[PDB]
């Protein structure tokens, strides 16, 4: 599924991401925008054996298990295929874990480079929330 901007904001808000660990909703929408372009089926297969999965491009070394990545920790305790669903619940819960483990949103390279220090509120502006 390729989400719309306001549709993803609403779904992320229903999941409690607005101000989760001090990160406003716009930060989360912005991260998904430049990680996956709102595409729940996005994958990025890396040369190190790992793969980035889903709308927030969560990496398979630490966070999810795909059975083909060295050093697998599966800290979200899910198969990576769960991050490729049309519903974002599994990705949201794992993203919460990533931030909950003390990383912050800097863990997403797209957020650090394209959302950090920008008007992230623009990504939810005008939406029915």
């Amino acid at each position: 599924k390729v989400f719309g901007r306001c549709e993803l904001a609403a779904a992320m808000k229903r999941h409690g991401l607005d101000n989760y660990r001090g990160y406003s909703l716009g930060n989360w929408v912005c991260a998904a925008k430049f990680e996956s372009n709102f595409n729940t089926q996005a994958t990025n297969r890396n040369t190190d054996g790992s793969t980035d999965y889903g709308i927030l491009q969560i990496n398979s070394r630490w966070w999810c298990n795909d059975g083909r990545t060295p050093g697998s920790r599966n800290l979200c305790n899910i198969p990576c295929s769960a991050l490729l669903s049309s519903d974002i619940t599994a990705s949201v819960n794992c993203a919460k874990k990533i931030v909950s483990d003390g990383n912050g949103m800097n863990a997403w390279v797209a957020w650090r480079n394209r959302c950090k220090g920008t008007d992230v509120q623009a990504w939810i502006r005008g939406c029915r929330l």
